[PDB]
RNA sequence: AGAUGGUAAGGGCCCACGGUGGAUGCCUCGGCACCCGAGCCGAUGAAGGACGUGGCUACCUGCGAUAAGCCAGGGGGAGCCG
């Protein structure tokens, strides 16, 4: 359950990741961003163990 | 007084060359028939949909706020991000 709690930080990572954008200003958009298509997301598909 | 020619505003026929239009022929991610095979899906929420999903996205196609995708195993062997 640690992992709840990271996520939560990634998820601020990307939604801010997104204003990181907005304004087009932020030259990585894949890299920084496709970010959660796994982040936030994979490692995000916790079994409840049991 | 006598006589048969030229002139074409435009028209007619014929030849050539174009325009338009899409027959014809040749094609074919399609269709039709028959014969085999195969034959249920749903409150573990179906069939069908709405809306939303991409860094930039109108539609189509994918998916579902984990959103053109996530984990695992198997197959593959150089290209991939429809």
């Amino acid at each position: 359950e640690a992992r709840k709690l990271s996520p939560v930080e990634l998820e601020k990572l990307v939604r801010e990741k997104k204003r990181e954008l907005m304004e087009l200003r932020f030259q990585a958009s894949i890299g920084q961003l496709s970010q959660n298509h796994k982040i936030r997301d994979l490692k995000r598909q916790i079994a409840r163990l049991l």
